[PDB]
């Protein structure tokens, strides 16, 4: 049966997928493309004209940022057994976009434009880097409370990026155990093989070989602090999920 | 039943798709996104998580640069009735990549790198802009002589970009008639609505509104002329198709 690592952009997809690959391998992940080989990102596969079997006989582990209800996922409607929904603080996601885009905390003008768009969209809708991901609460709802709407046979386990970072081997095991990949023995090594350090080192090594690759809001202006806080404590599905996963 | 405008990159996809949209509309195409709306490019749809119905009841016209055998197209195996295979001189395709990449005919160093890669790949395999398109003869074979391998019920009509450019209303009609979209009356207007001139004007107008958008080898070095001519007159499937569609 079919499994998904679902995650809204910048939630820590690459890291969790890398850990799950080294765990399954029992070996560190030598090159970046090892992530796409270990837990294929569906968007990646589609770009090449791949499209994994609907109704596989053995367990297949895939990843995506799509909401569960995108038409392309319908082929997996009945075969989807499990979902791991990786979630991260929306504040940090928004800062993460600023970093990956090379914007320093001194181009306030340009940062304000990102945070205002993110606040109005309740996510990344206007960022062209990604498609079909919806807003942040739309994404989570679709993979959690309304998952049966898209995948009637699915069980779901949420995991917060912040709990993964605080206790990597404990939370990884929850995931490994839920996905039924094996014993807790190999979990320690998987964590050690994929630290922030080992990750950057491996990404740089790959970029150089030619291979394919890739805080607070106060510094911004108090009126973006209030605009965020309004959204964070308001009555939308955004606020719902922020409270539910302890981000208020 | 399902139809395809298949075409290797730079073959004139946008232009033929634009003409087919204005023909079907009976009106000019006001904005660039009108092309994707009129004859959706499958890669485009997949990027958003769309995936058109397998086995539609009425005629659906889609476009792609994928070879016919990409796994993602299997969903349309049985429902595919027709293919229009748009083909262009491989020499011009290679020059076209140079233009769209903003390389002047005076950065010979950089041009040589493109032509040498294109010659060795027999197409665009190494250009990251596109994926799943295969080499030039692989692409054509898959949509023509071996089409039944991927789409057992399909009839195919080839059209050369060069014949479209020499006689636009005559060759467009061949396409319109083969796809059974209606009478020859509207063909004249479709051609006039989508000239190189009207096209650039519409693309610039769109870019400005904010909307989403996008000779010879002698000048290069005689040893690339000979490298191309060797390939063009050699014994590979490349040479086969170059002779067959009058590019030798």
């Amino acid at each position: 049966m079919m499994c998904w690592i679902a995650s809204y952009p910048k939630a820590g997809g690459h890291w969790l997928r890398c850990m799950l690959t080294s765990y399954v391998t029992g070996e560190p992940v030598e090159t970046w493309p090892g992530i796409q080989a270990g837990v294929p990102h569906l968007e990646g596969l589609l770009r090449d004209g791949e499209a994994p079997s609907a109704d596989p006989d053995e367990q297949v582990l895939l990843a995506t940022h799509f909401t569960a209800d995108r038409p392309v996922l319908r082929f997996y409607r009945e075969s989807t057994a499990k979902v791991v929904c990786l979630i991260r603080n929306p504040r940090d996601a928004m800062l993460s976009l600023m970093r990956m885009k090379g914007i320093p905390p001194e181009d306030v003008e340009a940062c304000r434009k990102i945070a205002e768009t993110f606040i109005a969209d309740e996510g990344f809708s206007s960022v062209r880097i990604w498609a079909g991901e919806g807003s942040w609460p739309e994404n989570i709802r679709s993979w959690t409370d309304s998952v049966h709407e898209s995948f009637p046979n699915a069980a779901v386990l949420a995991v917060r990026y912040e709990d993964l970072r605080k206790d990597p081997e404990g939370e990884l095991w929850k995931v490994v155990d839920f996905l039924e990949l094996g014993g807790r023995d190999g979990v320690a090594d998987a964590v050690a093989n994929c630290t922030l350090e080992r990750m950057r080192e491996m990404e740089e090594r790959s970029k150089l070989l030619g291979l394919e690759t890739t805080k607070s809001l106060k510094f911004m202006g108090d009126d973006i602090e209030k605009a965020y806080a309004d959204l964070l404590h308001g009555e939308t599905d955004f606020a719902h999920y922020a409270r539910l996963y302890g981000y208020a």
